[PDB]
């Protein structure tokens, strides 16, 4: 799945922010649904379906509940997981995986139309892939290890939504990196609204079901990227609480913890967001 960005490129590319001048309270935990509550998209959970795209999904959520943030509510879209996936082409294999910061430079410099998920059928651009369980059983029928084909980059919207492909397009303003930096994390989760950050997979996180995760036994599988959406503490035990895109019948309603502040699977190693303003 998610691959990480060539160290070169990653610093190259976009700016790293630590938010260190910014002398704020940070809370013990926090909730990007609590605090932005008018904004949908934040609570909603995504199915990447039969495709390595996970990279692409934590993107366009983290963007969709940026928008609505950032500008005070008046943008409250969905974006395009289907034309993010299938357009860049410096972000990486479409279904066969991807790389996370250029996905941001990418939402900056070209956009993202608006698309639901298949079942909604809705905006310029729905995703073409149906739901489906991830490592679980469910109301879904399995995944499998099937991987659909990369679709091609269509540029044109779904016969119904009238608003052009090009008009369509939402752009962020700026994207960066955010500093392998606790604090620096939460600072600017509480600020900008939730981010996009990877990990890695090992075999025991197939099995979570719940609680906070962290890795005890099993080898590596590869790489995964999700939504930081917040943090909290449990028994004294600080973890993050993330998004995933496997729908709402996986971990603990589409949404996992992990443990916080020890960089666990490399969790602060490869955070990436950016601003609409
Ligand atoms: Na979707």
């Amino acid at each position: 799945g998610a691959r990480r960005e060539e160290p070169d490129l990653r610093r190259t590319r976009r700016p790293t922010v630590d938010h260190n001048d910014w002398n704020v309270e940070i809370p013990s935990s926090f909730d990007s649904r609590k605090k932005w509550p008018r904004c949908k998209s934040i609570a909603t959970i995504r199915d990447q379906s039969r495709c390595g795209s996970c990279w692409a999904f934590g993107a366009v959520e983290a963007m969709s509940d940026r928008s609505c943030i950032q500008s005070g509510g008046k943008q409250n879209v969905e974006l395009s997981a289907v034309d993010l996936l299938s357009c860049c082409e410096s972000c990486g294999l479409g279904c066969e995986g991807g790389i996370l910061g250029p996905a941001w430079d990418y939402w900056v410099k070209e956009g993202i139309v608006t698309g639901s998920s298949k079942e909604n059928h809705a905006g310029c651009e729905p995703y073409p892939f149906p739901k489906c369980e991830h490592h679980t059983k469910g109301k879904y029928p399995p995944c499998g290890s099937k991987i659909y084909k990369t679709p091609r980059c269509k540029q044109t919207c779904q016969k119904k939504y009238k608003t052009p492909y090009t008009q369509d397009k939402h752009r962020g303003k700026s994207s960066y990196n955010v500093k392998n930096d606790e604090k620096a994390i939460q600072k600017e989760i509480m600020k900008y609204g939730p981010v996009e950050a990877g990990f890695t997979v090992y075999e025991d996180f197939l099995n979570y079901k719940s609680g906070i995760y962290k890795h005890i036994t099993g080898e590596t599988l590869g790489g995964h990227a999700i939504r930081i959406i917040g943090w909290g503490v449990e028994n004294k035990a600080p973890y993050w609480l993330i998004a995933n895109s496997w729908n709402e019948d996986w971990g603990e309603n589409g949404y996992f913890r992990i443990v916080r502040g020890r960089d666990e699977c490399s969790i602060e190693s490869e955070v990436t967001a950016g601003r609409i303003n």
